[PDB]
DNA sequence: ATTATGACGCT
DNA sequence: AGCGTCAT
């Protein structure tokens, strides 16, 4: 008939990663309300990462620092580095590389963002099942693992975890669960080990979710934070989904999700099972329809792509609102600034990863535009030279000036190296 | 004036 | 190729 349980996939998330990096570096920041901020003068600078001690007070991403101090007077703040008049994330990219390299020892890794990796454990699980000469799995192996939906049928939370885990293993040991449930379990054992190795070797804690696909792994990861992991089995999906808002599933958090809500007249992920594949296809098109039909039953095929390195390297800076760029000499200077950071990062890349970028994408925004990008233009990237690239980015945007004066002003500059080639 | 990134889809 | 959506 059908089955969507052949893979074991994990999604790991470095808990408030930027804060961890700063906290490792500055011991005084550890186990305290803490946040990372970039810039300082306009309203204290924007928060981009928040510790759980801080979140408890209601501090969030995309909050001005001055407002964050109101919610949390004892909030400690670390400031992102500033080179060539802009924020620079090199410390965090390098800290991110430390982690990915440890992760690749265990399994195939897909870098999803600077703080998230997807992990395909299917092969590692099979091997591990030989290594265990029929040996049964004890709770001692899963010391930070939650089993979603369990226990079924004590006050402290660790108390609840224990009970859920014991119920699951007792059922596993007596052949009441399924083969895929065994595979997920073994998968979770490997993730504990992977998570223990990350912490020993970097000092960074993190959360993780384990299921049969990427969407479920990412959802599972969020169920129990910080520094805990959660196992979502195929059998838990109907209950989990029955009360799970559509927007919390990955890729339904925007307009597609909003239109699924208002067109079909539903709220929760489970409610999609009522509809036929063709029906969903008729509202949202062929690709989305098919994907929704299977996803709401806990089935997804999107593979874990083997890719530790990013496939584009870019520099970006916004210039709002009166800060907008208005002269030619000024536009050249920021282009030069962005280019110089881009050069340094490209060289480090070539030495590290045996590859060369070949294309330069230049993107722009003008004041009072309906869209986060106004124009996007390409040119050839032949040599790692800031002046060349800056001069060229100027060449492909020169025509957008309507008026030594630049009108209308530029609210955004962006330079991205792409189309990488080995050697 | 919710940054500075980064992935992938549609046409 | 250029633009849009979706993430942190």
């Amino acid at each position: 008939m059908a089955t969507g349980q052949d893979r074991v996939v994990a999604l790991v998330d470095m808990d408030c990663f930027f804060v961890q990096v700063e906290q490792r570096q500055n011991p005084h920041l550890r186990n305290k309300p803490c946040a990372v901020v970039q810039y300082k003068s306009w309203k204290g600078g924007g928060i981009i990462a928040v510790s759980y001690e801080a979140r408890a007070f209601g501090v969030t991403r995309s909050m001005w620092a001055d407002d964050a101090k109101k919610l949390c007077p004892d909030l400690l703040l670390a400031q992102v580095r500033e080179s060539r008049g802009k924020a620079n994330l090199t410390k965090y990219r390098e800290a991110s590389v430390e982690v990915m390299e440890i992760m690749s020892r265990f399994a195939v890794i897909e870098r999803a963002s600077i703080d998230e990796a997807y992990v395909d454990l299917t092969s590692a699980v099979q091997e591990r099942l030989q290594k265990l000469q029929g040996q049964p799995i004890s709770a001692d192996l899963l010391p930070s693992t939650y089993i979603e939906g369990l226990p079924q049928g004590t006050v402290q939370k660790e108390g609840m975890r224990k009970q859920g885990l014991f119920q699951w293993l007792d059922s596993l040991q007596i052949d009441n669960l399924t083969s895929p449930d065994l595979q997920l379990t073994v998968g979770a054992v490997i993730v504990e080990e992977m998570r223990a190795a990350i912490e020993r070797e970097t000092g960074f804690q993190c959360s993780a979710g384990i299921s049969h696909n990427k969407v479920l792994a990412k959802l599972a990861c969020g169920l129990n934070k910080p520094n805990r992991q959660t196992l979502v089995s195929h059998g838990s999906v109907p209950q989990l989904f029955s009360q799970m808002p559509i927007r919390k599933i990955r890729s339904l958090g925007g307009k597609l999700g909003a239109s699924v809500i208002e067109i079909l007249g539903i709220e929760y992920m489970g409610e999609l099972t009522q509809f036929t594949e063709s029906q969903l296809q008729s509202h949202f098109g062929e690709k989305n329809g098919s994907w929704l039909y299977a996803m709401c039953r806990g089935i997804e095929h999107d593979p874990v792509k083997p890719r530790q390195l990013p496939k584009t390297i870019g520099c970006s800076k916004n210039f709002p609102g009166k800060t907008a760029l208005a002269t030619r000499e000024q536009v050249q200077w920021w282009l030069l600034q962005l280019a110089q950071e881009l050069e340094e990062r490209l060289t480090k890349d070539r030495n590290d990863n045996d590859r060369v970028a070949t294309q330069l994408v230049v993107s722009i925004r003008v004041q009072g535009d309906k869209r986060l990008s106004s124009l996007r233009r390409c040119c050839a990237l032949t040599r790692y030279d800031a002046h060349k690239m800056s001069h060229d980015a100027f060449t492909v945007i020169k025509n957008m000036n309507t008026s030594t004066e630049w009108s209308p002003p530029l609210t955004m500059l962006f330079l991205c190296a792409t189309k990488f080639s080995a050697s």
